[PDB]
């Protein structure tokens, strides 16, 4: 509720695209050289941008399920699909009363542009049940979410080949699980990939390592790519690495807690935690697992044996780094100039608006846009939808051959050694190093998605960084993701004759 | 823009729905005998009809058509399948600016409460596209309605056994045939019903004789039938039949310009005309045809050659029936206490306000509830899809059987007085008079449809009288119909078991 | 069809579970649907069980089927039924009967008269 | 017809299931740690896994093919889908006079718990036609596979996703040839995945290299890694190793032969052998070879050059090692206490009834579990369908790359050591070995196959130690890898909210 300052969600997105498309419309003009033109090909490089920054398909639906206590009950729901350029298109599925028709249609989009950005073949999609899980009963939710499944399947809004669906705010590999069942027990009964209509699902049920901890992995590897370059932490004032940083994160759920994870690992000192229900705040660091232990024991970090209730804005908090991981909008005009913090790491999804944006940028503050930095959910969701795809767990197929060859491999520049400095030489044992032994047998599930995350988190760093370059964004990091996130998205329509008119 | 009173219209018609809800709850509960309960048959009774207002599934689209000059133009629309309880669902897809997807919802309700009152086996539906067809080329809205289809199509919001579409506001049998020919030429090209996706079509498309002014000719059957009730009538202080009144019609379109024509044809005296741009009135009384051909070559009434060019209320003037024909909520509380019109014909779908309804009960004024009053539109179109489901046109194969037998029958009372009164009688011709004659055959489409219309309308008008009546809702006609599109739309639900949770 | 239980174990919810359930399962196999299967009633099955059948079918597979209602019979009228259904197993065993309950030569050899009305008869079930 | 014991098949396969479950439910209960309960917990793992034992679906098919000699034919099918927890099921099809619903309904467990214990994602299924191949003419059998075939095709038991065949008695190459010919000629016609509705098809069909002989192979892998195992062995009161060891195999099919053709090769000695009609016993041993090319003109072993016609009990046989290679409940409770093998390799599917299961746990016999032993055809069945999947033979893409690349690393230690020790190294040639160079291509199809076998035998073998030590079932091998089998069946139904009711 920030008064002035609490803009409609999906025209705030759009006019993030807006800018990124500003810095980029020239050159969008300039490599299209479609013969017959002149600054044709700029109305041209102009419509479609127009073209792009729409939903396309946005369903509303309206079901009754009956609540325990006979009680008969109509519930809401959406599933927005923001793009096809790329067809599954993906998103989370959150459920909150805060859910509505802009909000889903906006974290939609950001699923297009974040997916462009990382170089997920997925075009954006988002869905949202209007309740608030704490109030029906276990039971209760699984009725809604089997059921808001065939809603969605029979529209067009769920399958592995339309759009497939994953965690968000209040869903996790259970409701994914839900989902994937009742999918696959209906439609998908002939489906040979019947289960890769939803990612985040639980490991027995097709899930993949690491997809629990992804984002929050992949928002520690978005903050080291740039906490780690002088250059930038230069201009932050401040020095290279977690290891003598703090920062405090907002909400302690899944991007949360395990971004908290991470930094701590790293040496980051994590100063203060806020959660819907309230704050905490020990300077002297609070450890990312007692908290979660007396959460999960607790259903609250409210009264954390070692940490003060904290009261004031878990926002301001006098952190090196600051990780909304929760609703959106948090960083508004109202609180921005206050936020003290040099790094915030948007774990959440948009969660600063343009006006502090601007702040930020005046205050001098990096904000590494949500873009970006929680891609690593729809990464290794995009790992889980290939796995299923491939039928086969990473390795099983290669590991004794991996390892055999690769012995022999060794045992080849051996003999090579000895053969030449002979019986002196003797025997020159070769021997894989500890490290080398722990990947003789070639990597696994768990180092195929840790690895790939962290390629393509640092790939797309090292992608926004030329961009803020080439156009002096300098710490306005999230227009040059934009500009990045436009010119895919760009390629693909504009190579695709648009449209059948 | 009723600055006071311009309501949510998806609330209004909600509304509306609710007042019969009340009007009834109890004999629901009442008839409903499910044994273990008290007045649990209410909260039943009461999640039921919670269950039933809200639309089903709506979606939204947003596509690009290349505009004939080069630039590229995203497109928003929407089809709300408000029920399912009956199949099918029915609507017409209305072209303006003025579309959303509210005005949708609401529309798309009315049509599941109309079709339950004239007993039209349709779940109710509306689609929207938001342009205005006057901007466009012939060519634009080829492009645009054919796309819109394909784009419905793919979503479930289109096809013979889902979602049936039909013309509303800026369509008719051109753009139902453009969506008949894109369906059957795309998805249902296997469909042995693939033409019966769309109704309203074109006679060589697949039409039925009468669509065109079936709503029209509905409007006026929805008026007789109440016009001819002295009881009525009395208390409207006018005296039975159209031949000595007068009415004033808003919108000369689709309905508005037949709703004049089958009236006038039964002595009634349309002093007024409206339309978007500007007014008529001729006291003398305004000629159908003239005003029609007028209107056809000067694509406008204005400067009609016998009517001064009025200016002031359409719906203001004196007359005995205004016939709102046009976009919805005209008669607010700003303007009802002085329509001046005993009967209030409701063509167009939502023209009066709740408030403006009150008035009119206080003024003590009929407004025949559109509900009922337009259902000619949805009937006649149900004897399309009826028609393409058979796959014959009514009558070729029976006709000659038809009066073959037919004379035989007569011949045979003939003979059989013959055959007693002798050679006295000696020759006794029977035979079929001059209407006889035109129906030895049996009838034809155009009499199944004029025929069956003229059945329906009237039944679902004593059906709304008896209703009046037990309730004393006396020219309260609307909340009656309520009534009893609630109870039907209610037994469906409930014998249903609801839903699968 | 049948399934192996006894209705009166079984709450009204057990049994909606029950027959939605297992008009799924049979849904998708081939077992039910307007041109391959119709089920209907029989012994602990009503108009009851099928509108609950009908309503899964329709709002499961037949959710673009034209004939989606038709998957079933029996169904109670406001679910798309026909009147004279329920009773229509017993109307034409009575009319089973008369045809051969009237025709002297049969109810001769039978040492009996025609007609119902000076008849008795006893109905097990 | 083993009189007192011979027992229901399914219900046999049922109890095996039963006592895996008592030596784990607890644990189960454990592990689970769903909120509210106290040993609802334990309801829950017992309702649970009384949901496991049934078959989801069974088909049961009666079907005319008109005999050569024109006379009708009437024949019986069946195809059992044990379960779903994993998708495509998978089991061979049976022609055998002995097939019934409860034989192919206990088969078809057998494959989902099978699958379990090796870690192949497919749940289980068994198919059967009631004839005796031999009385058919080659046609005849054509027409009946290729009819067969389409009947379980519209009905969901047979397709790339839902329930994939395979061979088994009297079925191989040919019949999954002419199954996939005909499903891919009718239903998948457009399906992709066209081909991989069945495995164990000809190569030139989109077979894999090792599928005739991988049951056999297995059943070897399956011996080894516990006949290598002193420990065991030693209770066995036997030395390591089958080069000192003799085995006499029942039936000379498939499995049978090749489990020879293995074992053989492996140093281990072939005293017997016994077929439908008649058993051989050479103590000199039998060569596998010439056994077959015997069997192949002769269509019989009966009076084999080499060996003097036994007459016994081929299973009672006087041998370290018996494997049973044929119809199901051979070593009943009626023979089991004179069998004198002191391992039985289990290569049929049931060949071992409780009550001697009993027997030879008093006797102090290690019965390794078909459960676990035929693994080995399932496994590169699975290789197979993964095979078609991929659309491309292993290697084909790679094998240059992987060639070319190897040198080159092998070149870089060269130059790396030519470079420090300069001249008087001069040239330190660095050469692969023999083996690395039959390996310096990567793996091919036959590579994968075979050590893609081997890996998931050795790895479900030592699965089944750990759980035979943890529990102390010590010779009791089978019990232990339902223990295992049922705890994966079981992770999966649990955390798939088990059903929508
Ligand atoms: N889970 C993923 O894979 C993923 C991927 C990308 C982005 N995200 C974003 O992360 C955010 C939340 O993470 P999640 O949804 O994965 O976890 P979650 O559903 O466990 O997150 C909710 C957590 O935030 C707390 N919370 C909610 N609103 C709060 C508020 N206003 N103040 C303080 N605490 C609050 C809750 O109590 C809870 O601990 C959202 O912005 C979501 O879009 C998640
Ligand atoms: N049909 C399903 O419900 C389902 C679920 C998951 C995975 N899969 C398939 O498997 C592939 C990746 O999963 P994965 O299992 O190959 O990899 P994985 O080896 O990473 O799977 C891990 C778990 O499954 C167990 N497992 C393997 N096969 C099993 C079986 N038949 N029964 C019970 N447990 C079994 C392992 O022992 C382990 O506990 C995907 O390509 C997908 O097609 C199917
Ligand atoms: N066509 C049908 O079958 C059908 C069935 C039921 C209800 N209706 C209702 O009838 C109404 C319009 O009839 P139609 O849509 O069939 O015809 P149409 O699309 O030809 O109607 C539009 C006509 O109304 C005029 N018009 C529009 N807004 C106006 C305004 N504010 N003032 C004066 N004139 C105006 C236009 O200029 C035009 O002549 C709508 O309320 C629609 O829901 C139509
Ligand atoms: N497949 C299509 O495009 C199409 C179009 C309209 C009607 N139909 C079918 O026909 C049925 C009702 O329409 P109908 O034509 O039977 O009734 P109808 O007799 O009311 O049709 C009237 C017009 O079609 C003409 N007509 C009939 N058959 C024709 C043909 N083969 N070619 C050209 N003109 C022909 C008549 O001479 C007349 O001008 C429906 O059941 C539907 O399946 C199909
Ligand atoms: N083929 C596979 O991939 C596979 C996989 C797992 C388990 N199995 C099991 O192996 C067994 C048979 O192997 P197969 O079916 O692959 O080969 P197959 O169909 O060639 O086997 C039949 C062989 O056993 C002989 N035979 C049949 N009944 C006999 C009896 N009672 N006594 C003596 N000889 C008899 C036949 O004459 C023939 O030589 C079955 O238990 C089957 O379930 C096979
Ligand atoms: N559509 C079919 O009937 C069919 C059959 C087998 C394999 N496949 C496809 O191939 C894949 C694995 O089989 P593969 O052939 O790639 O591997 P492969 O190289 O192991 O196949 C071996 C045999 O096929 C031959 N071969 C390859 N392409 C051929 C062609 N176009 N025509 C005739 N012979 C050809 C090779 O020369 C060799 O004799 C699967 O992914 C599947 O989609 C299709
Ligand atoms: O792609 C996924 O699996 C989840 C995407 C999502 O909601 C996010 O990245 O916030
Ligand atoms: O049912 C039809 O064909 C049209 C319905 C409609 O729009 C109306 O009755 O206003
Ligand atoms: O999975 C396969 O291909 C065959 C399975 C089978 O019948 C067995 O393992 O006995």
């Amino acid at each position: 509720a920030d008064r002035e300052d609490d803009p409609n969600f999906f025209k705030m997105v759009e006019g993030f695209f807006d800018r990124g498309a500003s810095i980029v419309e020239d050159k969008l003009v300039e490599d299209l050289k479609t013969r017959q033109t002149q600054e044709q090909k700029r109305n041209r490089v102009r419509g479609i941008l127009r073209i792009i920054k729409p939903c396309n398909h946005v369903l509303s639906l309206s079901f009754p399920i009956r609540r325990d206590d006979g009680s008969w009950e109509v519930i809401e729901g959406y599933r927005a699909q923001h793009s096809h350029q790329r067809t599954p298109c993906k998103g989370g599925i959150r459920y909150s009363t805060d859910v509505s028709v802009d909000e889903v249609k906006a974290l939609a989009s950001l699923m297009t542009y974040k997916c462009a950005v990382v170089d997920v073949p997925f075009g954006g999609a988002k869905a949202g049940v209007k309740i608030n899980p704490k109030n029906y009963t276990d039971e209760d939710l699984e009725k809604i979410t089997r059921r808001f499944t065939m809603e969605l399947a029979k529209k067009g809004f769920i399958g592995p080949g339309v759009d497939v669906p994953a965690p968000n705010m209040s869903t996790g590999e259970r409701e994914m699980s839900w989902i994937a069942d009742t999918y696959a027990s209906t439609i998908g009964h002939y489906d040979i990939n019947a289960h890769a209509c939803v990612t985040g699902k639980p490991i027995s049920q097709g899930g993949i390592h690491g997809r629990i901890s992804a984002t929050g992995r992949g928002v520690f590897h978005g903050i080291e790519n740039f906490i780690e370059n002088a250059s930038y932490m230069s201009i932050l004032g401040m020095t290279p690495g977690f290891g003598d940083k703090t920062f405090a994160v907002q909400g302690f759920g899944n991007v949360g807690l395990h971004s908290m994870r991470y930094l701590h690992r790293f040496g980051a000192k994590c100063v203060a935690v806020g959660e819907s229900d309230g704050s905490i705040w020990n300077p002297d660091g609070i450890d990312p697992k007692e908290l979660e232990d007396f959460k999960l024991q607790h259903g609250t970090i409210l009264g954390f044996p070692k940490a003060k209730i904290y009261e004031g804005s878990i926002l301001e908090v006098d952190c090196d780094i600051l990780i909304p991981a929760a609703s959106e909008k948090q960083l508004t005009k109202s609180n921005a100039p206050r936020v003290k913090a040099k790094i915030i790491a948007e774990g959440a999804n948009g969660p600063t608006t343009p006006q502090a944006d601007k702040i930020f940028l005046e205050r001098n503050i990096m904000v590494i846009p949500d873009l970006y930095l929680n891609a690593g959910g729809v990464t290794v969701s995009y790992f889980q939808i290939l796995k299923n795809l491939n039928h086969v767990s990473y390795g099983r197929l290669t590991f004794k051959y991996e390892r055999d060859s690769n012995y022999h491999l060794l045992m080849s520049v051996q003999e090579s050694l000895e053969r030449k400095f002979g019986k002196h030489g003797g025997t020159i044992p070769i021997v894989p190093t500890a490290e080398f032994q722990d990947r003789i047998s070639g990597a696994s599930e768990k180092d195929i998605v840790h690895s790939g995350l962290a390629y393509t988190m640092e790939r797309s760093a090292r992608q926004i960084m030329r961009t803020a370059m080439k156009y002096n964004l300098g710490l306005d990091l999230r227009t040059a993701a934009y500009v990045n996130a436009i010119e895919k998205v760009f390629r693909v329509y504009n190579e695709a004759g648009v449209t059948f008119t």
